[PDB]
């Protein structure tokens, strides 16, 4: 029972979990906590393990992991990592501090995978299974606007999940931990409205940093990373100006103007397969995508269900995974929950015991 776990320091952290899991390795932290490969005796094969420490110590921290915890547990699609275990070490609510959360072990992250060139048929797969993940998460009303490479995971037989669900309908937090920014869309970093297909902007850049192996748009804050947007793709044309309200659109038009690059320019042939005339051909189709990924107004930026049909995503599509039945999420109020922080424990505790 209590004597069913074990503790190993793992860097500056203690891990105490049930004794199945062995031979714990770190793997990679963040702001929400730290994961260790480990195998598991009883399953027989290897899995992640996440530490969520104290979660409801803040209303950040508790509002993410509530939700990722319902959410883990109402998704099965397999391009969104799943549940396999969740368990505490403390014996009640009233001892209750640690969450342990345990998922499928890929064999890497994506910013490993960017790091390489990839030929049109892996790089095409990885983007449909992106793309799979996104659209079962917005069958589901979770538009997830987060989207990057860190939380993204793959296997060699070129297998995808995305790690996370989103930032919801939401940040500050005491942390040496920084966001990662670079990913977010036009109408996120302006403060704007958005729709469904703000997640294909981030599905662009992940795809456009594949191609060319370098972050497309690294900017220290939302001010750099606008100016590095319109270097890049050129200022938005007067109609979409005319959606800001003034004081953002005086900022915006008041920047200096850029007339950007093509798409041809910006990812030209000797980024991508093309030497044969398949190559060539979906060089040709990759930049196409691109440049409708890419877009700086929402209005006309592609969808995923376009994306998903798009001829260089196509040969892929089953409907099994593209049309899956929706997830049915048995919290009404998930992303508009306000509680304190003893409150935010109880809920917690709750999910993890199934209570
Ligand atoms: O890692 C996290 N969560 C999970 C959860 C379940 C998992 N199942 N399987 C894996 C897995 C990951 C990596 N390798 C094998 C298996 C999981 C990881 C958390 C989520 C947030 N986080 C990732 C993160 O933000 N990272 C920063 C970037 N980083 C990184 C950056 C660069 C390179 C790199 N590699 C080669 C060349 C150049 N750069 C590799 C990793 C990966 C960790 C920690
Ligand atoms: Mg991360």
């Amino acid at each position: 029972r209590d004597n069913n776990f074990y503790s190993v320091e793992i860097g500056d952290s203690t891990f105490t979990v049930l004794k199945r899991y062995q031979n714990l390795k770190p793997i990679g932290s963040g702001a929400q906590g730290i994961v260790c490969a480990a195998y598991d005796a009883i399953l027989e094969r290897n899995v992640a393990i996440k530490k969520l420490s104290r979660p409801f110590q803040n209303q950040t921290h508790a509002k993410r992991a509530y939700r990722e915890l319902v959410l883990m547990k109402c998704v099965n699609h397999k391009n969104i990592i799943g549940l396999l275990n969740v368990f505490t070490p403390q014996k009640s609510l009233e001892e209750f501090q640690d969450v342990y959360i345990v998922m499928e072990l890929m064999d890497a992250n994506l910013c490993q995978v960017i790091q390489m060139e990839l030929d049109h048929e892996r790089m095409s797969y990885l983007l449909y299974q992106m793309l799979c993940g996104i659209k079962h998460l917005h069958s589901a009303g979770i538009i997830h606007r987060d989207l990057k490479p860190s939380n993204i995971v793959v296997k060699s037989d070129c297998t995808l999940k995305i790690l996370d669900f989103g930032l919801a309908r939401t940040s500050f937090m005491m942390t040496p931990y920084v966001v990662t920014r670079y990913y977010r869309a036009p109408e996120v970093i302006l403060g704007m409205g958005y729709k469904e297909n703000v997640d294909l902007w981030s599905v662009g850049c992940i795809m456009g940093e594949m191609v060319c192996h370098k972050i497309l748009f690294p900017g220290r804050d939302y001010i750099d990373q606008w100016n590095k947007v319109i270097e890049q793709l050129g200022t938005p044309c007067p109609e979409f100006m005319k959606k800001l309200q003034p004081t953002v659109r005086t900022y915006v038009e008041n920047r200096p103007k850029y007339a950007g690059y093509s798409f041809e320019k910006l990812f030209p042939d000797v980024l991508f397969p093309a030497d044969s005339e398949h190559n060539k051909l979906k060089a040709s189709q990759a930049r196409d995508l691109l440049s409708k990924m890419l877009v700086i107004d929402a209005s006309k930026r592609i969808s995923v269900d376009e994306a998903l049909q798009h001829p260089y995503i196509n040969v892929w599509y089953d409907p099994s995974e593209a049309e899956a039945p929706p997830p049915k999420i048995p919290d009404k109020q998930l992303d508009e929950r306000e509680h304190t922080i003893e409150e935010w424990k109880e809920l917690i505790y709750k999910e993890v015991m199934d209570l």
